[PDB]
């Protein structure tokens, strides 16, 4: 079998230059600006971005390290004498898997640990150093009161001036944007309840007025709850080398997900995007993953994922069986995701790649961390690709994407808390395969690493994760008191009040 | 078997005067002050229990009226010749108990709606008319960071100081309490995270300075932490007619709790019993009631609720077999418990009934929802239970308690969530039960009811539960304002800034 991925990867080269061919009818000038320069330049997404690639490469080069030159030789001219199914059952080379699997999963954790700590001093940084914006000022209140003998903007602004007399500026128009006078104030609006109803009057930050998507306010509460039940059940349905064809319709779904997103009820195109995202990792998980290892019906599948004590010896038999598929997947869609992106075949549409790319890397992560265990011979197929991946989008978010919004580092959260799913799928394989292995012991004392890992997501969740949502009192009175005597908030708020008129 | 049970309850009945003699070796007065009074004199979680009280009369006068001069002729002398198990498989009366388990639960969710809105009006007029207390204006802060050159003292004024300079008073003594200006100004303080870091300078509504539970400051975090996890491990070991002794162990059970809540980390003797009282709810749950459907050992019960789609038949088959069982356990659990209150057996402690019988209300209140559907002649006896309850507890309120504490309405969540609890369950039951009876198209047909159930729950989770963690800013900002013309805030802030002094 080696031999036949070797020819395999040779043909998917051999299409790269074909279909380059076809569409016709740099790497220093990416690679030496600093992190800084990042976030000078192009901002915290861009930022996330990159560190979200050198995360992989760090995980994957010790893991390919760790993979190739201890494990792999324990393991061991087909692939699979070469993975985890070759070591004898009731073997004590296991424990070295076992040893692996804790360091391993260390490593990883530490890691975030690590990327946690640095995205936040980056964050944190960022805002102390940046202009203000009119969105970090301005709240979006909606659920606006019908009161006789008044306009929505009547309403607005009594309820305001009355709650919010010391931070109160203006609003524009059954919801309103309202200004603010400092970050603090819009943070109150925003974080505490307002009115006795709490259905009523709710308030979110303003996303940037050249991202908010303005059809949002042509619907009423009870059309856009019709319209989101409407996208669950269009989602639904979407979920339930030829492998080229199959790679080229999945190109299609990154469109749909977000079409489907954008009737869902959200306010701004960086919530489409996050929450096409989203459904794009849901969807990759399910149709890709899982359809794939557990072969079978829809019906099949759900079934499975219904009976949780079986489920670790399901997947710990079903997934070191795809070991060859996926090193023809990472290939397949490797080549097609990098070539299709610098030709631009997707708008032949997203201001940046993070709503596609970011699924690509992490399901590649989530593939990563399953094989280290069980088969490590992916693992340098994803590293080239993590490596090709990091040179290509440093030119292409520096020379190509013009992005139309600034989420912060939302997306980190979503790198965690995927990353932490990935750490325990694998464990949950590890757990039944060392059931199946004949190595009980391990079995058991491999199931505190799952908890521990969750344990260390949830003290990340509690210590970290907060500060992505929002800025603390500390961070965002410095940073008023700070604009109060850098900034010129007396032309700032001229601008403030009309950010956000509807521009039609 | 009728005839036995009314024997077992003449036996019950004396007992309780053979008990009421060996100890010793009303009406109009508790039933005529109105729930205005009420709210007046005793206050709000009085107000709360009676209503849980008046809950529990509706939901079982309706269910005892359907289940007897409805259900139970079609139902229909052993007891189980009036139960569900006595109609013929695919009858077509079936459809007579599926249309009044909707209608049943429409009613129940209608009467939880209605006390919603209610309790809700009396919690914000409460809040109107009364006097300011030193805990609406004060915030306890822990983690306090340890600064070199200064005290904890220092730290934390200089942390309020710097970042609410609008509204800090003042403080005592690695935490400490810090006292605000108005109820809005403190609900800042603990609504918004504080520091860069979020695990630190941890804020949280102080309890009154009669309710803090001391020695909750002797620990460091770590020690307490060390402490939590022997609560839990404790809580769990604790949990894995001589029916009386039983009843007569379980009377300690909730000293056990309270004891074992309290070196769990909390803040207040609020808190404790509210602990307690969650503990003795999942206590009760899996002791009694799972404990005596699902006979077996601790090992097989853990296994049952491993498997979801099994549960509605293991308990649809299990369930029905116990209604003579839990005839018994209400009147013997009923009598224990009310005679054990009025002769003052418990501290022969909580100031007040509500850790103890919350609970007892709750369950029988889940035995009372469950058999309205399976076998209906439990119903007049809990609803004696309940109105007997309400007697005697409006005249122990009234007369004997004297609470050191008031929780605002805060055991009103508890309730409407068990209550959704004790619909879903039985829902689940009826699934399994109307599968069981051969009668699928119900069974299909009532998956939507468990569905709408937990919607309805979730609309009031967002509609009416936050008004009973905090006060929106509306209110709060409308009471700050009156105070500021009615009460005397200079005398107010001179107790308040001595409030918390620990008194030794
Ligand atoms: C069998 C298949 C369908 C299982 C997949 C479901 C679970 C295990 C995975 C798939 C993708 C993951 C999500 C991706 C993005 C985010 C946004 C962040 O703000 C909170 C967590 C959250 C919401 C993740 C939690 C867990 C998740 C929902
Ligand atoms: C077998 C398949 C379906 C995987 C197992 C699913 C369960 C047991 C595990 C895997 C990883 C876990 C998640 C890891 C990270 C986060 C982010 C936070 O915002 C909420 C909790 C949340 C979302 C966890 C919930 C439970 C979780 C989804
Ligand atoms: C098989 C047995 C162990 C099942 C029992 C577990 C579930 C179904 C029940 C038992 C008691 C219930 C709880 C009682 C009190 C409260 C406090 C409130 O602020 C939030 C909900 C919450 C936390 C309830 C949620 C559901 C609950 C946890
Ligand atoms: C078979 C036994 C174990 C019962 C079934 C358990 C599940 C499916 C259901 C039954 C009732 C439900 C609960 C009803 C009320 C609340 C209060 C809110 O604060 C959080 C959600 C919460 C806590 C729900 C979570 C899920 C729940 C616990
Ligand atoms: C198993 C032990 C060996 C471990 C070897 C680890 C080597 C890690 C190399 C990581 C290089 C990442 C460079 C990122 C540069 C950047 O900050 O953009
Ligand atoms: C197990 C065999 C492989 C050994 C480990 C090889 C590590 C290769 C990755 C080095 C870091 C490269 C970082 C990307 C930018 C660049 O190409 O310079
Ligand atoms: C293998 C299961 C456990 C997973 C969790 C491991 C987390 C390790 C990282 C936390 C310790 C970080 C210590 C940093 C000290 C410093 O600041 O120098
Ligand atoms: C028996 C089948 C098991 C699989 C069930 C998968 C359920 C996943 C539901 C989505 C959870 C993530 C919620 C996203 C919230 C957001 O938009 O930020
Ligand atoms: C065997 C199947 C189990 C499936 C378990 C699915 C668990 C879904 C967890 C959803 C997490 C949503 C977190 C959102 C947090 C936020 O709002 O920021
Ligand atoms: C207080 C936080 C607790 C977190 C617990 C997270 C548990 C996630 C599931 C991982 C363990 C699954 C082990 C299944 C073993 C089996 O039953 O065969
Ligand atoms: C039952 C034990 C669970 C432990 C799981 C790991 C949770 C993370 C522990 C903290 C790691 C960071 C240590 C440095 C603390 C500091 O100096 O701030
Ligand atoms: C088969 C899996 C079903 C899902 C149940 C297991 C997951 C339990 C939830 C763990 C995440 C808790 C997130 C809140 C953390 C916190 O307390 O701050
Ligand atoms: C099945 C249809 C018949 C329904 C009959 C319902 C009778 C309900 C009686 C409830 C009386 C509750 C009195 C409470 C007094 C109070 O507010 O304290
Ligand atoms: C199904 C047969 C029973 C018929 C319904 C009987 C209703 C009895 C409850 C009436 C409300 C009593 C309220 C408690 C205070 C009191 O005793 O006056
Ligand atoms: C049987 C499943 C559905 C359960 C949910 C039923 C909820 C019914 C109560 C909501 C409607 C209340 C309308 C009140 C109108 C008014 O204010 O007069
Ligand atoms: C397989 C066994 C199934 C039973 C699992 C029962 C888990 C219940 C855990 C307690 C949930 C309630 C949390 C209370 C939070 C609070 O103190 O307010
Ligand atoms: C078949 C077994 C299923 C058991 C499912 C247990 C679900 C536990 C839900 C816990 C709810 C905790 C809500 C706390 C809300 C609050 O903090 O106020
Ligand atoms: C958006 C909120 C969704 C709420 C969903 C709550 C579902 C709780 C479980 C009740 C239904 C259980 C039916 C099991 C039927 C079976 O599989 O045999
Ligand atoms: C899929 C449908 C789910 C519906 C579940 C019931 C949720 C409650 C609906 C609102 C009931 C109250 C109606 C009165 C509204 C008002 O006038 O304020
Ligand atoms: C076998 C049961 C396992 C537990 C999974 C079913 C319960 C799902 C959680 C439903 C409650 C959601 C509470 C948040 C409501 C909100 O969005 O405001």
């Amino acid at each position: 079998l080696l031999s036949a991925l070797l020819t395999s990867v040779g043909i998917n080269l051999g299409l790269c230059f074909l279909f380059f061919t076809l569409y016709s009818i740099w790497v220093k000038r990416a690679l030496e600006p600093t992190n800084d320069e990042i976030l000078s330049n192009l901002g915290l997404d861009a930022l996330v971005f990159i560190r979200v690639f050198v995360f992989s490469i760090r995980v994957f080069s010790f893991a390919s390290v760790v993979g190739i030159f201890i494990l792999l030789p324990v393991n061991y001219k087909s692939m699979d004498n070469f993975s985890i199914s070759n070591v004898n059952d009731g073997s004590n080379k296991l424990w070295i898997h076992f040893c692996a699997i804790y360091i391993f999963t260390a490593v990883v954790c530490s890691l975030l640990y690590y990327e946690h700590k640095y995205i936040l001093t980056k964050r944190i940084a960022h805002l102390y150093s940046s202009k203000p914006q009119p969105q970090e000022f301005t709240v979006l209140v909606s659920g606006v009161p019908l009161v006789s003998g008044n306009s929505i903007s009547e309403t607005v602004e009594n309820f305001f001036r009355e709650y919010h007399s010391s931070s109160y500026l203006s609003h524009i128009v059954p919801a309103a944007f309202v200004s603010f006078r400092t970050r603090h104030g819009a943070a109150i609006a925003t974080n505490i309840q307002q009115g006795i109803d709490p259905t009523q009057w709710l308030t979110e930050a303003a996303p940037e007025p050249e991202d908010v998507h303005w059809p949002f306010f042509t619907a009423s509460f009870v059309r856009r709850w019709i319209s989101n039940v409407v996208v669950l059940v269009a989602f639904v349905a979407l979920l339930i080398l030829p492998s080229l064809i199959f790679q080229l319709f999945l190109l299609i779904v990154p469109p749909i997900m977000l079409l489907l997103s954008s009737m869902q009820g959200f306010i701004s195109h960086s919530q489409i995007e996050k929450s096409a995202c989203i459904k794009l990792l849901i969807f990759t998980v399910w149709n890709s993953f899982f359809a794939n290892v557990l072969s079978g019906s829809a019906l099949y599948r759900v079934n499975v994922f219904l009976e949780p004590k079986t489920i670790p010896r399901v997947l710990a038999a079903a997934v070191p069986a795809q070991a060859s598929f996926f090193v023809s997947y990472v290939v397949t869609s490797g080549w097609t995701g990098l070539s299709s992106e610098i030709l631009r075949l997707v708008p032949l549409v997203p201001s940046t790649p993070f709503c596609q790319e970011i699924p690509r890397i992490l399901f590649f992560g989530l593939l990563g961390i399953t094989y280290f265990f069980l088969s490590p011979l992916i693992l340098p197929f994803l590293l080239v690709y993590y490596c090709l991946g990091y040179i290509i989008y440093r030119n292409q978010l520096l020379n190509v994407y013009a992005a139309k919004y600034e989420t912060g580092g939302k997306f980190w959260p979503i790198v965690h808390s995927y990353t932490i799913f990935s750490l325990v799928l694998m464990h949950i394989i590890a757990v039944g395969l060392f059931g199946l292995k004949e190595l009980p012991v391990a079995s058991s004392l491999t199931i505190p690493l799952p908890v521990l890992t969750v344990l260390f997501s949830i003290y990340c969740q509690r210590r970290f994760l907060p500060n992505f949502k929002s800025y603390p009192t500390q961070c965002l009175v410095n940073k008023d008191k700070a604009d109060e005597r850098e900034q010129n908030m007396s032309e700032f708020y001229s601008e403030l009040v009309v950010a956000y008129r509807d521009p039609a």
